[PDB]
């Protein structure tokens, strides 16, 4: 392969949110097989921020996935030749983010070039007003369609005082590479922002990925 | 009231594509192990002329394997009960709106179910019956309103490795003020174990185990 | 022999919600210019805990006015009738299911109608009764699969301000072969007339006409 | 009134469509209070486009719109200052495109940049193998909604051998200054390419769009 216990991380994001641009940089640095990391962002245009940061968080690669030897690691695989992704994500209360990352290495420094759109989220919501608290961590389900590899998750980001802002995600997971495909599977997911400035114009995130099957075991043969 | 060991009773009414059927069931479980199983028999509207996975989920969260520390909102809405309102969204437009109420008497659990299943396209995998079984799931529970609402993200599994998904989203409702917990998942796996050539007698298995994500939270202590 | 008067029976079986209810009403119509009139009396389940707004659009497209240019794939398809199956998506994902069969027996029609609907948020605007009206429609209605299938942008006008959003999805099915209508719409407008404060009883009217666009192509 | 019964129009599109960058450009007139315009197209950059032109054309203002005196004009009130629009066009295919457009006025000559973003359609896709030959005639349904102008539409795109392919629209529209918002009412769309050439980087596109509110009169009023 060419990926290591520990790798650094450089992400340039791009965007536009309610008619707001915004670019944000980060460095960071992980661990791929233990599906880790961490990176230190700073935005460069649009501060202050006037929507919730948490929205951008997931934007910000699943080659930093625990992935049991029984699972083909579609991630791991795709380099050097590297692999992008297209993602989805449509609130409840009708808010969109549509999303493209380009992921590749150079050294052992995985660059991400992100484009991030937003929109329709409403004036007086979550995002807008910044009552989120953080993503309830979650699950994503992994399965073939045109070999490519899909995932979509129920997501949930916790308000002030308590209950959920859902929203789900659709992400779409393409190799530059022919690379051996897994049978359909899971992450279990946790993000968190650690730190960050009251404005956040600077933010510490932090990201956990195992990859499992099922654990109840099949009555089938 | 709820017994290492307790039966169940199944009687749904249903319509899907302008065709009426009836289903009578009746098993058994462990409502703790979140472990049980159920024979099935169509009796009306035979055969049917679509396949059974859309009918399996549809045919009880009491049986869950929930940890101590998770209130099980199913277990404590008895001895009087719960009922429960789902939609299931299809990828290419078919849906079922199907409701269930669930009352005690005696060891047995009684099911109450209507299922109206429509606008599934002729030529899908439905009316054709081409898919084999739900891959296993992860379904994310919260509380809105004081219900407790559950979201997945299901696939079957084609003949042909493909997938065709389907989006779920169940309010279950206590006929009882209950102590509800946090927000968590439940893990599942759903199989028929047995048919005749109709699925005009079925052999059903479900296997739910709750929990919160295995993640360990980094930010503070 | 879909006459220039008419006859309605309606008989509807429902539960919203859990709350069960059954709603008879009888009246008459002119389907030939799209009107037609309906007294409305519940026989189970009052009072309905809900907006009875959901209701009065599965209480027939029998009663469009049709031109000459256009196939009425309903007027045709009697003598032996058709059903139809409807999916309403609300913007609080309150959604409802309806099937509703449609017959002749001399000059009376007997439409009868299963609404199911349900996940309606116990404090939203239809179990809080919060809609004054159904806002004036319009529906698309082409084919796929040999059948008609209608979609319309719905919305309900909300006590003081405030619209809230639905989406009809509705499949048509002929009880004969008819002649296949080209893409169309029809427009729409249904209206309580009157009521008792809980809707024990409701006078209820709708018109509407198809038609093609009312904008000229440029095509050549 | 500085808005003429003629007026030029500049148009300016950049997008991604499934992974394919272009920039489009397009020169036109058209008649304010009449409802019709037209508009000549180079296809700038991304040429031969790899994917049907139609899923653009909406894109390429709704001045252009005979608005009756009883229904004040949102979209002509909002100048000189300008406005802008949010679109979702969420096809059944699953496709999707999030669309924001930001239009204004120097002399006698709207401006129009568009982003377009486009996603998620098929190989085998309508839009991917350009199956498409027009958008049939429409109505759009408009109110108000946090002092925005929303309009839904069931758009539908005729395909070779009859039958159509569905996108459900929703716009949300954002004067710059504060306008007079209209009632509930509704538009009626026709939208014609009038001449391309066979990879369509030449085009002149016409659109045709009256307001009013329901024919039928009220039976009670």
């Amino acid at each position: 392969n060419l990926i290591k216990e520990d790798m650094r991380v450089k992400v340039h994001m791009e965007g536009n949110v309610n008619g707001h641009a915004f670019v944000i940089e980060g460095e960071g640095k992980g661990k791929p097989y233990e599906g880790t990391q961490t990176l230190n962002l700073t935005v460069k245009e649009g501060a202050p921020l006037p929507f919730s940061y948490d929205i951008l968080t997931t934007a910000l690669n699943r080659v930093f996935t625990k992935y049991p030897e029984d699972i083909p690691d579609y991630f791991k695989q795709s380099f050097p030749e590297g692999y992008s992704w297209e993602r989805t994500m449509t609130y409840e209360d009708k808010g969109i983010c549509t999303i493209r990352s380009d992921i590749s290495l150079e050294g052992d420094c995985f660059f991400q070039n992100v484009r991030f759109n937003g929109m329709n989220f409403p004036p007086n919501g979550p995002v807008m007003q910044k009552k989120t608290l953080k993503w309830e961590p979650s699950t994503e389900k992994l399965h073939v369609r045109d070999g490519l590899l899909v995932g979509n998750i129920n997501m949930a980001l916790l308000l002030e005082g308590g209950g959920h802002y859902l929203c789900d995600f659709k992400t779409t997971y393409k190799a530059k590479k022919v690379v051996q495909l897994p049978d359909y599977h899971f992450v279990d997911h946790r993000i968190e922002i650690l730190s960050n400035d009251s404005d956040y114009n600077k933010v510490k995130l932090y990201e956990h990925g195992v990859a499992r099957y099922s654990p109840l075991p099949s009555q089938a043969w």
